[PDB]
């Protein structure tokens, strides 16, 4: 037994080879009808991720994220949040890995990336969620915070919505600056808008900033469209929110993971009776979202482990067909399974 | 910037370069210094490792054990208690990896086989814990379950006590009859005794089995010697536990963790009150220990992250000087931080 490893290389083949395109539908689809099967008590919400808080150089965490699929395996992502890595050391804020272990034996099976892969199926959430409560004729889209995140926001969106613009905003000059460049392959034109401007304009939003606890929020409290559906993207330490208090208390919200939302997402402002049903119910029945497409909603995205190993699967698959990566004997199995210096 | 990958023929390539008892020595050395820092306040007490239990082929379970140096690198070592894995598949009942990440940026810097190292470091606590709880002229060590932590439980206590016999038990034939020979290299002459003779005649005992809930305990409440110790270091499932009651509320009990102890370990069996010091204020101040070595004590051993972090940095050191092991790019690091596309 050895660990497959699919390193940077191996999952940069996977994408190229299938198209980014088609492998943001897979993991759109995919998720879907996952988060469909949680609904219908078929499988079960994560639990809780844990972290670690770090100070310097500026405050950041550190997560764990597991989800075990009984008898068959368990995933665990381990995924940092750092937002100084872009300006500082020229690394993305969001830096992780996801691994796979047989559940019969505790094996580790696999090891993959984690850096594209959070980030197609943080889009990918915002998908499911904007098919179910944006309006089917969406044009505008808004997006705050246009780092890693708001590139598979547009992306994903674009997918499942007709998109034909996106206003922009980022508190660094830089990184709004940029967004176009980063966009151009989707075809959905870019434009830098000013937050009150998103808000007055968009028929739907993703919000998706390194905003410090207490600092938002990053939307203001103004006129939206009537129809307007957020998806609240943004999450990492206790105490850091997105959106105004008067906007979330008027709006139809559905969180990813209700417990993680209540701690992590902007379900933090929100008295725990408020919640509209959580997505998976959603996708398993739609009678929750019916009309709300017409309202405003917010979609609380928090990202859980169940996402992560389902994007895995996608992705295992894809290299699987195609012989991908390498086998690295990493777990020392002794001859003797009760010697540990039999280095055998 | 690649991952610096150890796997199963560089971690022996450690042992057969340092040698068994000089890397077992180190990491007695660094556990016993890094458990004063703790006990001195200048380090801190790992957080609660998380955990998922399995069923099948028989009740086992799986854990995430974190540890953190703020500042410079957090340690992760994901673990499986599999004990049908002899048996079924010629694997070790424990089998696991661990990674270490920079705290500054989140970037997984290097990953090690973890199968070693669990048992060099649990036998490493147990010497800590026997050198200041046990007599000083400890002669006979007895041992309840002779598989993989056996063997360097003895390994690791016979280098810190004058051990001349260990009296050894196991409810399967095989195993115990195979002990003397995985043991052979620490010259100590085991002998095959029933567990009443061992609670009769040991100065220190340790217990390492994978004894099901309930099914405890592992040695009787018999005669014991006046000053025994005993090292309980089996722990998996909530509700396992290998000692009498009756036993344990006699004994000065300290724990290695202590609300894991209270989950996990022996405590499980006694009220939070009933403790003494933890592990680590016994090394910053062993005064408190010294009057405990001719009365009954108990050290309820869990494992904790930061042993294995210390552990780690052993094996790194020895690596380096040897310059072992392989460089993998498994995170994906784009060439424009905040474009999850852009691939190298
Ligand atoms: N929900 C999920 O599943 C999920 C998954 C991954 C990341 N995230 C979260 O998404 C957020 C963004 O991640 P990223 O990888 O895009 O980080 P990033 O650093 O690449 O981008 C964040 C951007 O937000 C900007 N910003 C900071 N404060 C702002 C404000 N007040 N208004 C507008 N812009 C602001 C920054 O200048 C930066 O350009 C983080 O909180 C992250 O933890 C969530
Ligand atoms: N405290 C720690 O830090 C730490 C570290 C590693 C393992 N452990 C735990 O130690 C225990 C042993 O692990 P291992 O790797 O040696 O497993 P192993 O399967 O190699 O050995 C366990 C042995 O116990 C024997 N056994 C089972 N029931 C028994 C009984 N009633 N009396 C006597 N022997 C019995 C089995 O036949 C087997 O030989 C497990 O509970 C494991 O989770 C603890
Ligand atoms: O699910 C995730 O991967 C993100 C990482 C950053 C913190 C919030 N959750
Ligand atoms: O600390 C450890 O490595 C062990 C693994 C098995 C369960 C008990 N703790
Ligand atoms: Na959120
Ligand atoms: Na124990």
């Amino acid at each position: 037994m050895e660990t497959w490893v699919l390193g940077r290389r191996d999952v940069a083949e996977v994408v190229a080879a299938v198209g980014r395109d088609e492998l943001m539908r897979r993991i759109i689809d995919r998720l879907t009808g996952g988060l469909a099967e949680i609904g219908r008590g078929e499988r079960h919400l994560s639990p809780l991720r844990g972290g670690l808080e770090r100070s310097e150089p500026v405050p950041g965490i550190w997560e764990w994220m597991p989800h075990r699929e009984p008898g068959d395996h368990i995933t665990l992502k381990t995924v940092g949040y750092s937002p100084a890595n872009p300006a500082r050391f020229g690394l993305p804020t969001i830096l992780g890995t996801v691994a796979r272990y047989d559940d019969t034996t505790g094996a580790l099976t696999a090891l993959m990336d984690g850096v594209l892969l959070t980030a197609l199926r943080t889009g990918a959430a915002s998908a499911v969620a904007s098919r179910l409560l944006a309006r089917p004729d969406s044009h505008t889209l808004g997006l705050i915070g246009t780092g890693a995140q708001a590139v598979t926001q547009l992306h994903a969106l674009s997918l499942v919505l007709p998109l034909q613009r996106a206003l922009v905003w980022d508190t660094d000059p830089a990184h709004r600056e940029s967004f176009a460049r980063r966009a151009a392959f989707t075809g959905v034109s870019v434009e830098i808008a000013e937050p009150a401007r998103i808000a007055a304009e968009a028929d739907v939003i993703s919000t998706a900033t390194s905003v410090a606890v207490g600092q938002g929020p990053v939307l203001p409290d103004t006129g939206v469209r009537e129809h307007l559906h957020i998806n609240a993207v943004g999450a990492d330490l206790v105490g850091k929110t997105e959106l105004p208090l008067g906007l979330l208390e008027r709006a139809f919200v559905t969180a990813d993971h209700p417990e993680q939302a209540l701690r992590e997402g902007e379900c933090q402002q929100l008295s725990a009776d408020r919640l509209g049903p959580q997505l998976a119910h959603l996708c398993a029945d739609p009678a929750a979202a019916a009309g709300r497409q017409d309202t405003l909603s917010v979609f609380d995205s928090t990202g859980f482990a169940f996402e992560d190993a389902l994007a895995m699967e996608v992705f295992l698959e894809a290299a699987a067909e195609r012989d991908l990566g390498i086998r690295v004997g990493i777990e020392h199995h002794p001859g003797d399974a009760l010697d540990p210096y039999a280095l055998q």
